[PDB]
């Protein structure tokens, strides 16, 4: 292409993807095509011919559809985003003096499962299991901990935090879980 823009877009799993084709409006465009290239799966299309108004898919079984306007501006949209959807998704522009094109790295966030609870010894474990990306794990008061971070196939990350107090004086502790699509503090009895 003649100018090709390149960026990350992050989406929480199970909500709607708005993507634009270009930058910027693009107004002589004679042929407008999404390119979608998913994780492990062949490539498939949705394109707009502009003199003939014809509109294409071969996104069928996909979710994958131009997003619904009244100006039917080439938006891509995604109604309800699977981790599945994770992917490369080209916008290629044709206009009679050069070609533009965007491609989105498409991100999924996918809250992590968080599970907490006391351990023999005075101890405690905190896991964010399979969150997208790495939750961060951090205590209230500080002890001497064992923290662990373990990305599985899917592309999410379990982050494990086993800790212990020696200060007699502690009854109760608190796990900080971090993360972009929420923050918790999760309270522990010894
Ligand atoms: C932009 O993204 C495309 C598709 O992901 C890639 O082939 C190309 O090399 C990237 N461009 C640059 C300048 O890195
Ligand atoms: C293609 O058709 C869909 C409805 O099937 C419409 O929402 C969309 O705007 C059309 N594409 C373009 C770029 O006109
Ligand atoms: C990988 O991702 C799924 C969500 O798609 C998650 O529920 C699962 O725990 C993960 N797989 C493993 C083996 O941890």
């Amino acid at each position: 292409p003649l100018t090709q823009v390149n960026t990350t877009v992050s989406v929480q799993i199970g909500t709607k993807a708005l993507l634009c084709c270009f930058s910027i409006p693009l107004t002589k465009a004679v042929l407008i095509t999404w390119i979608i290239k998913l994780r492990g799966l062949p490539s498939c299309t949705i394109a707009y011919k502009v003199d003939t108004k014809t509109n294409e898919t071969s996104c069928l079984g996909r979710n994958i559809t131009w997003a619904s306007t009244p100006d039917h501006s080439p938006e891509l949209q995604i109604s309800a985003v699977t981790l599945q959807h994770e992917g490369t998704y080209t916008c290629e522009t044709v206009t009679p003096e050069g070609n533009f094109e965007k491609n989105y790295d498409l991100q999924v966030l996918v809250p992590p499962e968080v599970t907490y609870f006391p351990e023999k010894n005075r101890s405690a474990v905190c896991e964010a299991m399979a969150g997208k990306p790495a939750a961060q794990i951090s205590w209230s008061p500080d002890g001497d901990c064992v923290t662990t971070s373990e990305s599985h196939s899917n592309g999410t990350v379990t982050v494990r935090s086993t800790c212990h107090w020696e200060q007699n004086n502690v009854s109760d502790v608190s796990c900080i879980v971090s993360h972009l699509t929420g923050n918790q503090s999760l309270s522990i009895e010894l």
